[PDB]
Parts: structure tokens; sequence; C-alpha cells
């Protein structure tokens, strides 16, 4: 359940920083 988020990782790094 962590691969899908790592393979796609949609604007996750930014949303996570904004």
């Amino acid at each position: 359940g962590e691969e899908e988020l790592a393979e796609k990782a949609p604007e996750f790094a930014r949303e996570l920083a904004n």
C-alpha cells in the first residue's frame, strides 16, 4: 500500500510542503 504512492506520488511532496 506504499508502492502505489511511491510510483505515482502525485503532487505529494509539494502538497506536503504547502
